[PDB]
């Protein structure tokens, strides 16, 4: 019941509390690669994007870090009515990026080549250490580092805008009724982020990023601005969303060795967690007692949004990240399953 919730969020809390070093050696090796970087004139606007960053909680020793970069004066185009994923262009000044241009398009292949080239540069250049670099399954992330052994860290790279958002963004961060219009335009002035990524041959396209928006709202998330600061207003926001988060993970580790869990990660979690938070605005929905039925809440939208094959992206409301060209009937299927079971048996994965 809920009392089992709140015994995983507990150890998921002491797990997260305790002493590491891994911490240290990978802000050692992530501080030596951001100089490195900087010494390369087409590199030195990188700075980490957010100065706990997992992917996984059952995988405390996996990190991932973002290398943002500026690209100002900055000319986008939509490709293919994808709503999401964009060529760069530019705008007499000298582009530092200029190495990387293949017609007035910015290079998504060659920028990253050269971005692994100096790392895999200051990886051997390392004699504390003993670290590992593996090779390029994708591209986001660009460059995976094995620090000792057990330390892996994703490093992706992105470009920065600081104008306004593109125009597929405009309905989209549906927050107005409950952290206000007023808070939705401090937001959308802050920054974009374009990371390299193909739709489906191989075109270079830049796909929209909006990875240091979670935070802001996550430590603000309240309609109330006192919203957990007192024991009168205790609310479960932040709890839900953790165990959303590990009943994927878990589902993923246990059926890891087939594929059909594959094509689902957290960022699935995360959109229809927050499209929760848009449905129920009011902290009143969301008190600490009622973790069972807001959990639940939570799990049974996922689902909904499995059967029927709909999964808004938060911020570009046309993108349908569960449609059928993206993820399969058959995956959607599975996942409800293995969800519904767990439900109906007090979630034994928790354990
Ligand atoms: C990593 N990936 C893989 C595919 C995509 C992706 C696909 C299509 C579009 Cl249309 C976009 C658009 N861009 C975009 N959408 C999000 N959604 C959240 C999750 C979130 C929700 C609500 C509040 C905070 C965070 C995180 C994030 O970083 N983004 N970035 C992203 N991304
Ligand atoms: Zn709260």
């Amino acid at each position: 019941g809920a009392s089992k919730l709140r015994a995983v969020l507990e150890k998921l809390k002491l797990s997260r509390d305790d002493i590491s070093t891994a911490a240290g050696m990978v802000k050692g090796v992530v501080d030596h690669l951001l100089l490195r970087l900087k010494c390369d004139s087409a590199f030195r606007g990188v700075g980490l994007l957010n100065t706990y960053e997992h992917v996984k909680i059952s995988a405390p020793n996996e990190f991932d870090v973002m290398f943002k970069l500026e690209v100002p004066r900055i000319q986008l185009e939509e490709y293919s009515n994808t709503r999401a994923y964009y060529f760069v262009k530019f705008k007499p000044k000298e582009n530092p990026l200029s190495q990387f241009l293949e017609g007035e398009i910015l290079s998504a292949s060659k920028m990253l080549s050269k971005f692994r080239k100096i790392i895999k540069e200051e990886i051997n250049d390392i004699k504390d250490t003993d670290v590992i670099m593996k090779r390029k399954r994708g591209g986001s992330p660009a460059v995976t580092l094995l620090i000792s052994e057990k330390i892996s860290v994703d490093i992706t790279l992105a470009l920065e805008s600081k104008s306004s958002w593109p125009a597929s963004t405009q309905e989209g961060l549906r927050i107005q009724n409950w952290l206000s219009a007023k808070v939705r335009k401090q937001l959308r002035l802050k920054p974009f982020y374009l990371v390299p990524k193909h739709a489906k041959f191989q075109e270079e396209t830049w796909r929209l990023s909006f990875s240091h928006i979670e935070k802001e709202i996550l430590n603000n998330h309240g309609k109330s601005k006192t919203c957990c600061e007192n024991k009168e207003e205790k609310c479960c926001r932040k709890d839900c969303l953790k165990l959303m988060k590990y009943l994927l993970e878990q589902l993923k580790e246990r059926f890891k060795d087939k594929k059909h869990l594959d094509k689902f990660s957290s960022y699935h979690v995360k959109t229809a967690f927050f499209h929760v938070c848009t449905q129920n605005p009011q902290d009143s929905q969301w008190d600490r007692k009622d973790l069972g039925l807001c959990f639940d809440n939570c799990v049974t939208y996922f689902l909904q949004c499995l059967r029927t094959e709909k999964l808004e992206n938060y911020f570009i409301p046309e993108f349908n990240l569960f449609s059928s060209n993206l993820i399969d009937k058959r995956s959607k299927e599975f996942l409800t399953k293995q969800i519904e079971y767990e439900r109906n048996n007090e979630f034994p994965v928790f354990d």
